[PDB]
């Protein structure tokens, strides 16, 4: 029966390092999407990416990077500035068993897997692959690695569900504390960006291939002539923490997790049924006695997803559909991180009163007629905002914030 | 507030393709270690391995199939079990908001990383590789592939903490029964067997190699000559079910969950450091008012692992040490699929009457002295069990099953 808030943000993505860059790029409609030789040279056809802009060369002390892949660094950075931002110093966090950790990526770490698998097949064997390769590959990596340098005692797993699982992670946070089990979750995911993994996606036919020559319009959302997401890369992590505790120590709340839905399509493997997310919308609002005032929606920029979506959203709020806007356009598609980035760029347009642009529309697809999809940046005080994140092999999630009261 | 109660199970492992095979390899002490020609070929030091008898080919239908890795696989057949266990219907399960699904893996799929990485590599490039890698590959791909074929509509998300996964995926279920989300959830999980993946463990010194020639030696927890454990593969899962839900549909009850801890050691990355595993088994048994009457421990056939684990055991028991077998020494360390299948194993115990032994111990440790570790089947009427899973990352998780009073 707590209440649960929010009251710590840490983030490294496409469009900035620390949450001051990213609310300046929300501001702007600053794409983060650039052209990659890395992805050019694998042979693929998708030479677009949403890569993180920073060097993480010396930022983890050596014996705690040796056993991370990337998705773990990203996650770790995305840790400390939470705690920092939190305000929460090592005596209040560490060694406490009412402190856990919930965080988990989609793929986990292609490139070692393939690294370790290449190396075993050179002439050095098992000298090659080293004692290393499992931390960095094992699915959860991301929580192993960041639930032991920092001390945590509580609950330590990582959840898993392709495009919600970082939005699953938080939700499951919430619970814990719902439960009584924990005071404080640090919850989000990183994800690695990697040809390694980038190839499944484009075998598919899933990614952007027609504006490689102009990286910043290939993320296109709900345009008629989008052709599929663009993956992208980073870390995010939010701190979950009771009520009680938290005003107990005089913590800055962005605002209270008011509903959090959790449902299965059962239907197709690949495409959104949109049932699923009509109903995993109206499980989040269950008892949200105020309006939706902003939705930050899944918005990949593909051709079926962006309308099923569109669609689902239409059922569940018909006339009153709320102010749109897909940030995905901006940033690409982060996959594993792709929930807590956008939880935290929710809780900034909340807590700096503004609604980002959804960009790179230049003829709006039919299907998205009548419907409030904000285009430029505008200025508007939020009480109410939702994030969606509908995941492959149709999983979703939805997670309702709201301010709380001063 | 609701109590949690297992209905059905399923299982495909080493010692058997179904509950009927596994408990006559229990009562016998048969072992499920064979010589791996893959292994040895591979390069790797360690030749021996807890395989799944059984040939896959044809049992799931093609369009269901082809986006399935082997962990997916293993987890579709044992839910099929547990299905037809429970006494489900379509009707009952299908298209029902209130049934969900949690399992995972703890490597995902290796063998179709490399296997993606390799085909881009070649003359064919994205051709080679094909539409689907992704839902192979992905961590969530244990969950993603069950939840879409069964018709799932409630909770569908994967738990990986290495180890201790599948003991993470049906503890959490019964918090989704106790929050009043679900009514029935499906919980388990599933690993493939491959050098892929098992090098990375014998390159950090992990696996057994000094007993290749007499694979079914290898596995022997608690000897003093133990040199690491024996990878395996499988899949396991359970039907949890609420309590006044079972009932009304006259389902067969093997016992209720009256306890389960998850903690985190936050110490050592690879080492148990035995003070998580003392607390995890105190918040297991917190409030459950009977003396415990067997535990299925963890103990993996390593140094410094089944000496932890003692320990913390002797720390908690004191001198009401329960009876203690290691099944791992008949099966192999299946990883993520060990939670589920060690469950199963427990609860066959429970239900038949019998403590199955924990076989290989030649020579007994001198820090297991004074512990009761039958190494012999024993028929004895057991009412309360419990099942210790800690897994790398220092994640740990026990779970406390009891029979309900007939």
């Amino acid at each position: 029966m707590k209440r649960v808030v929010i009251t710590g943000l840490g983030i490294v993505s496409s469009i900035g390092n620390n949450q001051q860059e990213v609310l300046a790029s929300l501001r702007e409609g600053r794409s983060g999407i650039t052209f990659s030789q890395e992805l050019k040279d694998s042979g693929m056809r998708s030479h677009v990416w949403g890569n993180v802009k920073l060097d993480t060369t010396g930022l983890i002390d050596r014996k705690v990077v040796r056993f991370m892949s990337d998705a773990s660094i990203y996650a770790f950075l995305s840790m400390e500035q939470a705690i920092a931002d939190a305000g929460l110093s090592p005596e209040a966090y560490q060694n406490n068993p009412r402190v856990g950790l919930i965080a988990g990526s989609g793929g986990g770490s292609p490139r070692f897997q393939v690294f370790g698998a290449d190396a075993m097949r050179g002439p050095r064997g098992l000298k090659a692959v080293g004692p290393y390769v499992v931390t960095k590959a094992m699915a959860s990596g991301v929580s192993a690695c960041l639930a032991t340098p920092f001390k945590i005692h509580g609950v330590n797993y990582s959840i898993s569900s392709a495009c919600a699982t970082s939005a699953h992670c938080i939700g499951n946070a919430v619970e814990q504390i719902q439960l009584g089990k924990q005071d404080i979750v640090f919850a989000g995911g990183g994800e690695e960006l990697c040809w390694e993994m980038a190839c499944e996606f484009d075998a598919m036919g899933a990614l952007s291939t027609k504006y490689n020559d102009t990286p910043e319009k290939a993320s296109r959302t709900y345009d008629a002539h989008r052709d599929g997401f663009v993956i992208a890369g980073g870390g995010g992590m939010v701190v979950v923490e009771e009520l009680e505790h938290a005003l107990a120590r005089g913590a800055h709340i962005y605002a209270e997790i008011v509903g959090y839905g959790a449902t299965s399509d059962g239907a197709d493997m690949v495409a959104p049924s949109g049932e699923g997310a009509v109903r995993c919308m109206k499980m989040a609002m269950h008892g949200v006695d105020t309006p939706i005032d902003y939705l930050n929606s899944h918005g990949t920029s593909t051709p079926v997803g962006d309308v099923k979506e569109l669609a689902a959203i239409r059922e569940v709020f018909g006339d009153k559909s709320p102010a749109i806007s897909a940030t995905k356009a901006m940033t690409g598609h982060s996959l594993g991180a792709a929930g807590v980035q956008e939880a935290i760029y929710s809780l900034l347009m909340l807590e700096h009163g503004f609604i980002a642009p959804s960009i790179n529309i230049e003829e709006l697809d039919e299907q998205a007629a009548g419907l409030n999809i904000v285009t430029e940046t505008t200025d508007r005080e939020l009480t109410t905002v939702m994030s969606n994140s509908f995941g492959f092999g149709g999983t979703n999630a939805t997670l309702v914030m709201r301010k709380l009261k001063d």
